[PDB]
């Protein structure tokens, strides 16, 4: 509805790392405590100001497990930023980084840019995966770095901006 540029995002990450309501809490401003498997493919979009020029940004999301359907190319064909998340309290969705990064690097554009989300950081005192260790890891392997707590809106706004500029 008016815009200069519409920049296809798209969030990738474990099962439970808060991938939808990241999604929710940036374009509907909410959040549910509940938890649910995503059905299907969905996209939700938002404007905001980048440089004086409009730019809608186009946020897909989908399910973490791909067990008997495997995500595709054309989910992420054409996108230009992947928010790539994991949960500070389970480390396991830590150490699964790299199978994302595989996953892009198959899957997705080789100049994608890349913003490892460290989500729940209201869950600090049950943290697993200690801030230092995840912000070296993303400067070692070229990615943006943020934490991020969707619950109660930490810096959410922050990624999503900070990604759409690094994009422009
Ligand atoms: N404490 C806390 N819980 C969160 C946060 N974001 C998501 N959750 C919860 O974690 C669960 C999984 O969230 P969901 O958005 O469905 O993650 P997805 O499975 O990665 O899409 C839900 O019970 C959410 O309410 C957060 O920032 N902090
Ligand atoms: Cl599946
Ligand atoms: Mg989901």
């Amino acid at each position: 509805d008016e815009y200069d540029y519409l920049f296809k995002v798209v969030l990738i990450g474990d099962s439970g790392v808060g991938k939808s309501n990241l999604l929710s809490r940036f374009t509907r401003n909410e959040f549910n405590l509940e938890s649910k498997s995503t059905i299907g493919v969905e996209f939700a979009t938002r404007s905001i100001q980048v440089d004086g020029k409009t730019i809608k940004a186009q946020i897909w999301d989908t399910a973490g497990l791909e067990r008997y359907r495997a995500i595709t190319s054309a989910y992420y064909r054409g996108a230009v930023g992947a928010l790539l998340v994991y949960d500070i309290a389970k480390h396991l969705t830590y150490e699964n980084v790299e199978r994302w990064l595989k996953e892009l690097r198959d899957h997705a554009d080789s100049n994608i840019v890349i913003m490892l989300v460290g989500n729940k950081s209201d869950l600090r005192h049950l943290r697993a995966v200690p801030t230092d260790e995840a912000r070296a890891f993303a400067e070692k392997n070229g990615l943006s770095f943020i934490e991020t707590s969707a619950l109660d809106s930490t810096n959410v706004e922050a990624a999503f901006q900070t990604i759409l500029t690094e994009i422009y």
